[PDB]
């Protein structure tokens, strides 16, 4: 049993707004130093949990969970374009082994997926069809959403599926730390904005998703010049929930709640549901040790950035 | 604290293909001594648990359970069509409170609903906008399934919540027995039941349509000249399963998986599902007493039909 | 949910070798007795437990427990000779059942069934072909023997089996309660007899019968004569074994093994394996209460006569 | 105590169909390896687990486990023909032993056995008549067939009773990895067929012999020609099922049912459960360590092919 | 089951030393309207535990229980001589019973006993060949002695033997209330004494008895002139004990110890165990009530008399 | 504390008949070197369990287990004849702490032993008085007999006492292993045969002694040229026995009985319950581990002879 672990925060502003050269080259060679372990480490399989932006999922169908046997991505932001390899067979496999061990997954086999899965895989693998890959959606922007201990009880049982494969197997979570972009909301809609929400959106015009990254740019701007247009970031939680991440306290977070995350630190970070999957998926593959913590808020971008890694000690 | 549960079988061949007059008026009796204890019961609010025939949901996304804050019916089969009167502040609140519970719930806005929710709603309470209706798909076609440990707690969580409004509730199954009609695979498909397997079948042509109900009824005559054209009608399993059900049994259930229940009874007889769910709800309110318990193997229709009640004992 | 039982013992020595003319009286009133209240029982279903006596199964194949999808009588000592009616779905589907409950069992599709089989159906149900019988087949002569905690749960799970069909069931135990015949071994036997022991004895020619029933019968009339000739009748240990029957104590019988058994009572007497069996299939159905208690030592046959019945309060 | 253990697949269609002569090669080298470490071991008491092909057990009496007193193989597909050394004390108190520790176990006295069991014994011991065997029949082709617990609870009791003997014990499984060839079955055979199946068919004339195989070798050749024909070769599941037995967690296979077995890997994949009886064989004995390991799909043969060997360590 | 209990003191001193007329009457009355409520139950097995007095057991061997298969009584101070019927085949299954149950029982075929056991069959049955008996010896005399705690599992293991016979049990304690008669001890002994305890004392010469009786007639009007020539009698702990075995309480007797005992109330009093198996006995055959207690200081005899009984309640 | 532990079989027949020099010379020197390790030892203490064969130990009172505080042999079969030294006091404390543990034992003060307690204080210790001695005599002969368990307890009581003694222990076991020799029984006897079985057998004349041992001689004779004239030697459950004892697996032998153990053995096998009963004591000193296991099938004696020993490793 060899696995390894990589949870790193994802960004779309990354050249359209930009921080200072200092701490960009931090990011960068951060980043660097974490892809050079994933290429020592040599992995065989991914599996990469990712939330979606109201991009491929919508109100039509919006599961908590899902499983993508064919995906594809839509190269948004200035991210790569183009079908992802996923091995059918192992991914029906998956599917059902989840399944039997009394997880409610959802299964597609057409998923168009954005900047959250495309970003990663350039950025530590090299491309978007180096290595096979097993791509998990996560909901994390539309109620009711997912608690913590379903959370941790799928990324338990895809541990214990994966465990199984003799093979050496790399998890990475995507989601965010700390934010609160402008998103779009149901209650709050106008007509046009309830017909986009509840499907008819995947395929958008050019000039309608120019129009959201203009919008989503000049949010991030105001929030650089004032903190308080938007939920003001939460350091304090941050490092909290990194420091009981790497200390194997996992279960601890079964008690915070989804109004309690939200009213701590914003609707969106509940994209750090992925972090706890793939924290608990490392867990079934027996004895770990954390390595390589990072964290920065960072004003120019809306979230505040974070990335940590863990490997299996054998 | 009232309840009553009624499970009765479905099937689109009604007129189409006609078993003798006599097994006609008997069916038609029964279903009309079911709608008037309903009608003596006289419920404030309707929970319906029914299955999809490839019409309202596809391999784009395809959840095990499902709930529909806004149902409309496509009028299939000669079914009726039209608008379901769904109350969405307790559909929302019902999806949350089951969300907490530890189900994995999706939930759809916009879901289109075939025969098989619009059939019982004629049948039993007399019209589609009789009384407020909250819709809950169970997936019973495309594999994976569910099982029925998790539908039992599905039902249980739903009772749960629903336990608690001080109304007056009808639960509804309208699941078939054992049968084995022609049903689409996606394994075994060609480039354009592929195509229409994975979507675009929300849009299907009327002349389409005609064809698949053409094939159906051929399907059905064919199998009232011989059985073994498809998987024979099985008896003893739909008996065993109706006195499970009744003498409160119904945990038993979980040692049966889908691929012995398949091979035992069909593909088709997963359906029962929603049964189960049913039952496990009015579990739920207390003591409770079954009534008017009817079976009868029709080989005119592909299933074999079936109907039972229950009352909760205040 | 309804159920009977009785059990009986059977002798082949009916006529050949006779009492006096009152107890073969009062043995037939408790027969005649015993048959009228099976009469205004009104069975549907027949589960029937009985032994062999080296006619049906040898020691080509010797298994502990058998079920018997298709059987025919070979009417050997005077017993009616045909085929039994079996219902062969409802077999195999309580194969299956009793398989998946832990229970390792044989089945077989020509199963040939000597006077312990055909007795008790000509006597207390008035023929061989009046109701639909499951034939159950208990190894009692051959060694290794299944113990009483086995056979204890192969009646549980058989009953356990038949409580959810929605029938009337009755159960009938065939064998003996003490003696001691001649009955030939593996260990002590020549070429000829360990050829007819290890199968090849099926097709049996007429003039070994009547050369083993002439054995049989002058065995019994020294037996007659002097009790020492084979293991003497323990009257003690059989009224024991009924009384603990019948205060619901069957699983004390788990501390007895088959050496005390053999070395108190006799080695024939794990024909009494059957009765336990049965007992133990009623206790599937729920409350039960018994009746009709009869015993005697009978010295002109070889065994020692009992009977007795059980009937489910419903 | 010292115990070695080598699970290896057998295949009929050894130079009648042949693949490439590197694979080739690669095989006798892996079979010539663990010949030398049996031989270096130098065992003194073999128990030989294996499946049958309808040649020695039929349905005139199938049981789900048997044990051979007295063995003799038959010599069919070019195997090995004669008398094989079983010590008949011995083998008579192991039968006492497992009956006595719950096992519901048939005992033959004259067990005619085919290339399941000739082919490993002279292709790893060197010869039939080298070491003292016991060998012990396990129905993998009859439904009902016993599931995954059982197996394992057999194979705990055989190396219970045989951890007191004081000597050094060799364990065997025949079966092979998933794979389904063509296998006459009882529901949908004829006339002949039929009476073939239900016993008669010990003395099957020559004729009949080749036609089977040629049968078999025609079936072989088609599917080398597309694997459609039959049902595919699953790696995936191969992979998983010897994983599953190095790591130590054989228990986990008790989850898997018999219909779940059959859809996923094929209906001849259940000879495989000759090898969990080994594995747990070995559990009796203390620690052990595997080795060894080799999987290869060979489509030239229907199988494909894998070997195993664990060892006791002191 | 049906069961009647009755304990009584015993004394040899009846005639010989005689207190006022009206406690003789009293006494007398007391045991005449036992004998009509044991007539009035009718029993049809008698078990009867009594203490020895050094007349038929001695320090050759001395067991601390033993059972009489066959029985024999000598007849001394006037009680009857002569032969006691024993079945045989009942006793030996009592032995066999008891023995497996966990009790380190001894058996005698050839059992002298004295008045002890005489004298109630004499007084309560009318006498000694009335009813079948099963003579069982509790040694009270010499050290080491059993203690409470065995002697309640020991009437208990008799009691369930017996309650599975389908007969009306009486049970008999013949053991005498707290008193210390002169008792020869082996400690203290001189030549002659010793060599009459360890043995040679079966075949007593009459003059021998006659000088006993002499000594036991003297000391007994020596305690009757005064009590401090022995123990004084202790009426609260005979009040005490009797209370306890009325209230169901008779396991709070394991707690006494046997020299606590001794030095409360006297050596003999450990004749009283006879009493506690009794109790235990009849505590196998369901609820139970007590009747007819009597007690008094007898002072003219050595013993304080007591007498009991007890009825289940079928 | 500090144990040391050694069983041995013991047979009269040496000299009387032999074996080949060969197989003598063998014994005499595991006999040796049992003895030599023993002085190496230096105990100070022996406590000596051993069977009876009708000559102290009669049919008047037959106990289970008894305790010899006196004892002396009567030199049967060229055995040494005279006092044994016993402790009295050390003899009495014993008897009331067993006592006081839970096991009912019978004490004796004058016990008649024979070449069972005789033969192992020669052959080991070098003669009768050399070491004091605790004798403790364990039936084997005469049914109902001692099970497994309670010969366990026993052991087990006297270790715990003989533990605080601050001494070195040394246990003996007497008994021999599975054979059968001519033993008279109570059943089959005649009127003298039963009068010398019921007692009066002490003070045999020196006639019968003759007889008895020329019956006993020319049966095993007989048994040399043919071992089917008794029950045959069973090397396997010897061995397994053997195995049992050494690998401190004790308790699995409360799962066989006394029946069990006759038909498999032998009647005789019994006194191997003193076996048990030695490594029961060594068990309450704390870690033991075995030494100089031997082994050996001599059919010129009747027994198959075994040796084993223990030591506590301080
Ligand atoms: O694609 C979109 O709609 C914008 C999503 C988005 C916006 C701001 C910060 C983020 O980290 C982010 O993912
Ligand atoms: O609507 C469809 O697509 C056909 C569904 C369907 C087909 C056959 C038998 C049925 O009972 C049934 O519901
Ligand atoms: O049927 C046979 O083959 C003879 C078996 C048999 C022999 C003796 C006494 C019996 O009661 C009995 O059934
Ligand atoms: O011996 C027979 O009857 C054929 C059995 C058989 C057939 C195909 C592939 C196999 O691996 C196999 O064992
Ligand atoms: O029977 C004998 O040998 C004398 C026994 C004895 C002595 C004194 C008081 C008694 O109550 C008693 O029973
Ligand atoms: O001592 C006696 O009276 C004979 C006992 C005896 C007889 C045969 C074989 C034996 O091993 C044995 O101990
Ligand atoms: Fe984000
Ligand atoms: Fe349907
Ligand atoms: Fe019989
Ligand atoms: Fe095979
Ligand atoms: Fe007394
Ligand atoms: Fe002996």
């Amino acid at each position: 049993m060899h696995a390894y672990l990589h949870c790193l925060s994802h960004s779309p502003l990354v050249g359209y707004v930009d921080p200072a050269q200092e701490v960009l080259d931090e990011v960068n060679g951060v980043i660097a130093s974490a892809r050079e372990r994933i290429a020592a480490f040599s992995p065989e399989l991914v599996v990469l949990f990712a939330p979606d932006h109201y991009n491929g999922f919508f109100y039509d169908v919006m599961p908590p969970f899902c499983l993508g046997v064919g995906a594809t991505a839509i190269g948004d932001f200035g991210s790569a374009a183009g079908e992802l390899p996923v091995p059918v067979e192992l991914a029906e496999a998956c599917a059902h082994a989840v399944m039997k061990s009394g997880i409610d997954l959802a299964v597609s086999y057409c998923m168009q997926v954005d900047h959250g899965f495309a970003q990663p895989l350039e950025f530590l693998l090299g491309g978007l069809d180096k290595v096979p890959v097993l791509p998990v959606f996560i909901n994390g922007v539309a109620t009711p959403l997912p608690g913590f201990q379903r959370t941790r009880m799928l990324g338990e049982a895809i541990g214990r599926f994966t465990s199984t494969l003799n093979k050496r197997v790399l998890f990475l979570g995507s989601g965010g730390l700390s934010h609160q972009p402008p998103v779009p909301e149901l209650a709050k809609a106008d007509a046009h904005m309830r017909d986009r929400l509840l499907g008819s959106g995947k395929d958008l015009p050019a000039s309608e998703r120019e129009l959201r990254q203009q919008r989503v740019i000049s949010a991030a701007e105001k929030f650089v010049e004032d903190q308080r247009t938007l939920h003001p970031l939460n350091p304090i939680w941050d490092n909290q929930f990194m420091t009981l991440l790497e200390q194997g306290r996992i279960q601890e977070l079964d008690a915070v709640s989804n109004e309690e995350l939200s009213a701590i630190a914003g609707k969106s970070t509940h994209e750090i549901k992925t972090w706890v999957a793939a924290f608990a998926a490392i867990s079934a593959f027996g004895n770990w040790r954390s390595e390589g913590r990072y964290y920065r808020p960072i004003p120019e971008w809306i979230a505040g950035f974070g990335s940590l890694s863990a490997r299996t000690e054998n």
